[PDB]
């Protein structure tokens, strides 16, 4: 069976203080069986997260760029991620395509070189409002999955991240049933466009609203394998999220 | 007279066994006086170069964001930037704005919060090749530096550097009379607009090309006020640039 696997996206939050009082509530967890728990800090943090977390917890880079160095002010590569003890990066989250304007030309060519380099990837994708509402989920989520399938060498190295988009910051509530519903769509494009194999084995994570009243639910959807968490990854709800499927 | 100012914009470039090679290199050169020098490292290695690096050399961020914290996944804020000892943030760069989008709106955005949380900042500015062709290069530099002003309280604390994008990968080259013409300008423009005294003196340095060998002739140039170098920053030709003016 699939590994859960539960991602913490603390997004831009964290100072040394706070972060370390985190990680002191998380290298305290007890991690259930069958269960991957990898811990995203923000960039200046990487490598002081890294010496804090107990090795049972791995650590991702939040993005990075195509290239292993170059003129590019701002951006870090998958070698320096690598130099810092991480192994695994978030790329295509929602907030860099929507917010900071990333392709899914561009995030294809940096799910190519993070797994040429040795990372983990986390690959997400989603729908926006607008294309929820034209009826076009599908042909969107098939799309972006298409472009990061197209630079993977190894599905064992990479996590599919759904996130309803269309559900955060529109008003909208995702049901458990709506994420299950696209999730199973997903894993059906793997099955018919790579491999019955890789659909079995590939983790799809859900990046929607979670908390601890809810992710017991959540994880019981077939097609659900575990979370990417926002803000309740900051907090010791992160741990009952841990243990959704207890 | 205005300090002269050397910036070394490592972009993304190194891991720390060659970034502590290059600190070792820059702690070892004897600073002349009245001269401020600045290193920005990739975001993953702040915290390691404010570490290695003799107080003698401030570190600035490459990029920032614009809020202290929040749901914006691959940044950082100015508050995790002085939590890793860093004192600069480079805003603006050519690279942020024509390879990664960033608009004026939110570069200002970015000026006013990282200002207000106590960081300097080097705020860049610059027009590009069909900017430069159509005439325009006065307009555009005039009116990205307005929207920096807009959002300075106190110019004790920006340092401005002009990048000749025009002629950075295109095929031009910019002279050393070309780069004193526009910092002439923009030196006008402040005299103008803020006050005479903030011209007389807010720091004005050179961001295009700049080597061992062609650093005294820009450096003596009226209106420039040192650089913010690139490639060279990271060799040991850099020290050389520290010393233009000598
Ligand atoms: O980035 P989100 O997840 O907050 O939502 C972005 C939507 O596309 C709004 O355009
Ligand atoms: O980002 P540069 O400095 O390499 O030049 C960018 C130009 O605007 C090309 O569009
Ligand atoms: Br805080
Ligand atoms: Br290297």
């Amino acid at each position: 069976s699939r590994k859960f696997f539960v991602g913490g996206n603390w997004k831009m939050n964290g100072r040394k203080q706070s972060l370390g009082e985190l990680i002191g509530t998380l290298n305290a967890a007890k991690v259930p069986a069958d269960t991957e728990v990898v811990c995203a800090p923000p960039t200046a943090y990487i490598d002081f997260a890294r010496q804090k977390l107990d090795p049972k917890i791995a650590v991702a880079a939040q993005n990075c760029y195509k290239v292993t160095n170059g003129a590019f002010t701002g951006e870090i590569s998958p070698g320096m991620i690598k130099d810092c003890g991480a192994t695994w990066v978030v790329l295509g989250h929602s907030e860099r395509r929507h917010v900071f304007g990333e392709s899914d030309e561009l995030i294809g060519q940096k799910v190519a070189h993070a797994l040429a380099e040795g990372l983990g990837v986390i690959a997400c994708i989603g729908e926006k409002l607008d294309e929820r509402e034209a009826g076009i989920t599908e042909k969107v989520v098939f799309e972006q999955t298409k472009v990061i399938a197209d630079n993977v060498k190894d599905w064992s190295k990479v996590v599919l991240a759904y996130e309803p988009v269309w559900a955060i910051g529109t008003g909208k509530t995702a049901t458990p049933q709506q994420a299950q519903e696209v999730h199973e769509k997903l894993r059906g494009w793997l099955k018919s466009n790579v491999s019955d194999a890789v659909a079995q084995s590939t983790r799809i994570i859900y990046g929607g609203s979670v908390t601890g009243a809810t992710c017991k639910e959540l994880a019981s959807q077939p097609d659900v394998d575990g979370f990417l968490v926002g803000g309740a990854s900051l907090k010791p709800e992160f741990v009952d999220i841990i243990n959704a499927k207890q």
